[PDB]
């Protein structure tokens, strides 16, 4: 049995009754922003590459009001989030910066408002309310960040571009969480259209729009419910590998590089280097390949190169772990399932599965049976991107 | 020199100020939807090919509220709506559905209300305000029905995509305006984003977002002010053509026959029927260079094309008139200027000119001095699609 997927009406009556009773009235504003499950195109994002993610019905919902006194007031539902649950602060000022604290949590909404471009920024008070599952490689924090810079609008529109508003968020996940992340999270979050993925090009970001709106082909999420610590400590390592085999190679990123350079240039490089270059070359032109399969309903070819991805993630890349490959086999056992592979960062999080609508309740039941651990599934439709709630 | 484009905010007051004054109470709902020019690939929506339109910072806005009586009440302000500016009527039944008749302007209306697909649709009192010029070629119609389905969206929300919308705008257009129009138009009203081109594979109905990101270049809009009684008569005339030298060439569309098939398949077809399949051959290879030279930053090799564009249009398509011709030899005369073209159906309307931002001012008093009549000029950007906007 997959998991009751929360609907927006229903976050948002909760993020109400928890505002009103916090703050004594009804919130004024109110946005969502969903989470994300890349279909392939892993580790390429921050390398200038191509990935295929789809915006997910799991969301996060913010409420609230302008203040007039300069003031940050925010509470979070979220049963994961850390102590406290409430926290307050000052709006930056010429005199004054925030700077990333405790809770943790709250660092994503204060360094959208550090970087959110436009002004006069007033203060404000706010519920967030969450669906995606915190920690579980379905961009939290990416909802988070967006959800916050759409309420920003609310209150004081910008003048730029979607891109713009992305590469904002994106910044906040630098310097507020201290995680160097590539675009492809906000990116998705901002401009995902229900029935559709997106391929993002993450050198130009020109995006193609991708149907998936085919009622016998099913998206199966399936979490782990593991986060090994590598998790967070490892990824900017892989990053400044990346840059460190490009710049040794004379070029501005991976992206413009291929296989054939990399395998002549591989005594310029570490050999752990040039296995990590070589998974980003591959996992560019494996998600070319797949877009195009996609757009074929070529769901066969696209499932290859879905097993392909793992398998270079598993052993080039190194950012698996026993928990995914275990679910991944278990997944490709099932007739029906045209491929599997780990989405996101890694280090546990969730597989995303390709598979026959009809096959979807077996595939379940196997996976669970044939997983050391306990899975959690989410049956996935391609959502919109954020948007604005009139109340 | 250009005409001033109002902003969102003061096209909201002035449509709440009727509102009240006609219904006696501030409207509950508001969205917006853009006008458009197309940058390249003229007529080729409907032979299932490619097309390059931006949105613009023209646009329709209505403001409205649900009734308990299941009438439809409306008003426009716009400046040449024909009488009467108000009306009302009935919604659609099984029983009965609405039909096209007087005035021509609530006829888009009626056609999205018509075939909107979700149920049940409540009565509204609506008012209709728009800056984009009705009948000057800059999908004044699209921006009514895009605008009109976000409306209902508010009343009765929609569970199918973007395309199934843009469809459902075109069938009104198709039943209500007796116009057999493809699918561009109503496209980029839809999925427009700021600093964007929006490429349509009208055959697959796949959509790449082009970023627009060079501040040194613009695109001036010249209204001709003129609209030729051969733009309602002539503009079916020209698909039936396309659609029977396809069928005569034994091909689903002019999207599945190659220029060089084309140029050898002479005696196949009638002299005329072999001009108009040439234009749209052409037109759907040039669409497919232009973008192409977009994303490499060739403006020279764009504006080239934007002008092979015009020629190809004015004489195999026979879809110009000599004001549009003035317009552009007079542009292309202009230091600055990498080309122009006639846009949308032609027989009048709008030119679009591809020009160094600084040259902009010089081209306007060029082209109005060396124009016959009296020309109007818009320096739009890439505006966002259809929007809620939250009262
Ligand atoms: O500490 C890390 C490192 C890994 C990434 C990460 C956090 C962290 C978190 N995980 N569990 C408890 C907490 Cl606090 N918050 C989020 N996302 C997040 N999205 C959220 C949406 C609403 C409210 C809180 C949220 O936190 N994401
Ligand atoms: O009669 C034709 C044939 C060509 C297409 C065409 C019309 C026609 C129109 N042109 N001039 C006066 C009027 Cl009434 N209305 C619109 N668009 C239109 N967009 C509108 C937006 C808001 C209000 C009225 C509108 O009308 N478009
Ligand atoms: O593809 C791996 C993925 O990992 C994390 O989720 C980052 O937030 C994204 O930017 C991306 O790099
Ligand atoms: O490209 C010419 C253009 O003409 C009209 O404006 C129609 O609305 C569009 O569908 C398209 O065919
Ligand atoms: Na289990
Ligand atoms: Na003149």
């Amino acid at each position: 049995a997959a998991l009751r997927q929360p609907q927006v009406a229903e976050l948002l009556a909760e993020a109400r009754r928890a505002f009103r009773e916090e703050f004594g009235a009804e919130p004024e504003l109110a946005v969502s922003a969903p989470g994300r499950v890349n279909l392939i195109g892993e580790h390429t994002d921050y390398n200038q590459g191509l990935v295929l993610p789809m915006a997910l019905e799991l969301m996060t919902v913010l409420v609230g009001s302008p203040r007039k006194d300069g003031l940050v007031s925010l509470l979070t539902t979220s049963e994961g989030a850390d102590e406290p649950q409430r926290l307050q602060f000052p709006l930056p000022t010429a005199q004054r910066s925030l700077e990333p604290g405790t809770p943790r949590w709250a660092n994503y909404v204060k360094g959208v408002i550090q970087y959110y471009p436009a002004a006069p920024l007033p203060g404000f008070s706010a519920v967030v309310v969450s669906s995606v599952p915190l920690g579980g490689g379905l961009s939290s924090s990416a909802s988070l960040e967006v959800a916050t810079y759409t309420f920003l609008q609310q209150l004081c529109p910008d003048s730029g571009t979607i891109a713009a508003r992305a590469q904002v968020c994106q910044q906040a996940e630098h310097s507020f969480a201290g995680m160097p992340c590539g675009i492809m999270d906000q990116f998705i979050s901002l401009m995902g259209q229900k029935g559709h993925a997106l391929l993002i090009d993450c050198r130009s970001l020109e995006t193609s729009l991708v149907p998936l709106s085919d009622p016998k082909l099913a998206v199966l999420i399936t979490n782990s419910n593991v986060r090994h610590s590598l998790a967070s400590s490892e990824y900017p390592v892989r990053r400044r590998q990346c840059e460190e085999v490009a710049r040794a190679l004379g070029a501005a990123s991976l992206r413009e590089v291929q296989l054939e350079e990399l395998e002549a240039a591989r005594d310029l490089v570490s050999k752990e280097g040039f296995r990590r270059a070589r998974h980003v070359v591959g996992e560019i032109r494996r998600t070319a390949q797949a877009a195009a399969a996609l757009r074929r309903g070529d769901y066969r070819a696209f499932g290859r190169l879905m097993v392909e991805s793992h398998r270079s993630l598993r052993d080039d890349y190194e950012v698996s772990c026993p928990e995914l490959d275990q679910l991944v086999e278990a997944a490709l056992a099932v007739p029906g399932v045209y491929g599997s592979r780990m989405t996101g960062g890694g280090f546990g999080g969730c597989t995303v599965t390709l598979l026959e609508a009809s096959a979807a309740p077996h595939a379940m039941r196997h996976i669970q049976e044939h997983y050391g651990g306990t899975a959690t599934f989410y049956l996935s439709q391609a959502a919109d991107g954020a948007k604005v709630l009139c109340l």
